[PDB]
């Protein structure tokens, strides 16, 4: 029988409460790390906050306009009237977004501050069958919602490269130089919690506010098609992760498109000779 | 013969609007300065950000009782029930206060996050009889509540000592300063009174590196309705303006007007 068993795992960090709940096993709320609502360091990283480095609009309404360069560093604005990615969004290949910030003559209200606004929906904590902990919706979510950030702590990959524990590393891509990485071992959001979906339901995408730093960009999810109540939420981990983990164990979610199960695994050596 | 002329001069940044009126001149909303809620930075001043170098609490509590570590960093939490300043807090010489950060056990709600967790009370921007703008209040302000904190451009005395302008310096306790002349939010806009009814205190919040306190007003008495807000700017700042201008706090005890300084100019010869 299911049961609230913490009843905010974010300490109120958040815009909302968000629940821990159990009705599979009796592992308790989980506390081997730490809940932070923002990203952390440990190390110097030096991200640039010079405020002059900052691109800006000049918009004096409410950045609906195509006028925005704010939204013309994103081809377009790809936010809706009601902070939703466009359903023309492209969900493949999705580009950099740069938010309004606090060089924009804007008001903090404008229709280009979605992510920065945080976490609108209700989620919950919840023990899942056969994947552990995971993430689900206590609503309906039409496709193009913000869910949460992927939050935890920035490291570089030679940081990453000596880490015991390699479960909770995301990647930040960046075209040029050096490469980072947000671990969310030690420390983290409640998008710590999100399972790897066969059949994804939610995508990251590569966002930058207070600061343009291109090194580091903060990662949000956003609802990749609509999602009932209850729904367990998921992202594609991608194959960097799968032959890695894949000889320690076998993919879950069910999916009959599923393409990392124990058995679709061997269907491919099978399918080798 | 009074016109409201911003809605709001942080552009809906704080928790409250803060509108701005004119009933003495036709000067408008002021527009040559960019309103943030948060100190920011041009150049790197290399804050320490690292979250293990942050000193905790492990509180369950909401952090009232005494043996909360941040509390004690502090000699001791200096915050009331409602979040005001203790009748019995040194008002002179105010300690360092460790507000509860991200690093602690403790909720987002605790007792120790008066600062952090910005404006509350109703502030507005006006034009004053001989001092140019000013801020006062809409409402009554119980002694020890928070104000506002003194937001700008964090630069070195280096910079500070070159730059144009030095009527947005606030000084801080390696030498750095807040300059809030080109950046700055509504307490750039605080006058200087004889008779302070706000002091500053230097907070630490989501970082403890003690070259960047925080600087927060507290009433440090009851103010009524109307009355301005006002702090002293210290004699560093007078014994600078005092030949290109004088007080016009209006004060019986004041001690930067015109009277006042011929009187104790004399008062020596
Ligand atoms: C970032 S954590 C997600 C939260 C995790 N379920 C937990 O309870 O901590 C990812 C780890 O959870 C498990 N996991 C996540 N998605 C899975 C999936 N689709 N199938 C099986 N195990 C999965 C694996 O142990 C994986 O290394
Ligand atoms: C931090 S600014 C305060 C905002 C200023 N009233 C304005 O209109 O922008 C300090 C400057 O305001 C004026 N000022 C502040 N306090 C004053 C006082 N007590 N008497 C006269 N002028 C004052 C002087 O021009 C001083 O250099
Ligand atoms: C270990 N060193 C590095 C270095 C770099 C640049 N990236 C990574 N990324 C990485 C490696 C392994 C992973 O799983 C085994 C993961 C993922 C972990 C779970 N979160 C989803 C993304 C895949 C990421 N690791
Ligand atoms: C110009 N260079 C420097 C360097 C340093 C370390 N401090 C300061 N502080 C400073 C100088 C002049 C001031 O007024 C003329 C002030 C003040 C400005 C207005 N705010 C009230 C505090 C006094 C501060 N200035
Ligand atoms: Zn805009
Ligand atoms: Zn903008
Ligand atoms: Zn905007
Ligand atoms: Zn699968
Ligand atoms: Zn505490
Ligand atoms: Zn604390
Ligand atoms: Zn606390
Ligand atoms: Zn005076």
């Amino acid at each position: 029988t299911e049961k609230i068993i913490c009843r905010d795992v974010a300490r109120g960090y958040e815009n909302v409460p968000i629940p821990c709940v159990n009705g599979v096993d009796g592992e308790p709320c989980p506390e081997d790390y730490k809940y932070i609502s923002e990203n952390c360091e440990t190390s110097t990283m030096n991200i640039d906050r010079n405020i002059t480095h900052l691109q800006h609009c000049t918009c004096v309404d409410d950045c609906s306009s195509s006028n925005c360069l704010c939204g013309q560093l994103s081809i377009r604005c790809w936010y809706d009237k009601d902070g939703r990615l466009l359903q023309e969004f492209n969900k493949i290949e999705p580009p950099l977004i740069f938010e309004c910030n606090q060089a924009c003559s804007c008001w903090r209200n404008c229709k280009n501050r979605v992510v920065q606004s945080g976490i609108k929906v209700r989620l919950q904590l919840y023990r899942t069958a056969k994947m552990g902990w995971g993430v689900r919706a206590l609503q309906t979510i039409p496709q193009g919602t913000f869910i949460c950030e992927y939050v935890g702590e920035l490291i570089s990959d030679a940081e990453a490269d000596v880490r015991e524990d390699d479960s909770y590393l995301f990647d930040l891509d960046n075209k040029d130089g050096e490469v980072y990485c947000i671990d969310a071992r030690y420390y983290g959001n409640i998008s710590r919690f999100i399972n790897h979906l066969c059949d994804p339901n939610i995508i990251p995408v590569r966002v930058f506010m207070l600061h343009q730093d291109l090194r580091f960009p903060r990662i949000a999810f956003f609802s990749s098609r609509d999602i009932r109540t209850g729904e367990e939420l998921g992202f594609d981990y991608g194959d960097r992760f799968w032959d890695i983990k894949s000889k320690y164990f076998t993919c879950q979610c069910g999916s009959e498109k599923c393409k990392h199960s124990a058995e679709a695994i061997a269907l491919e050596q099978s399918r080798l000779a």
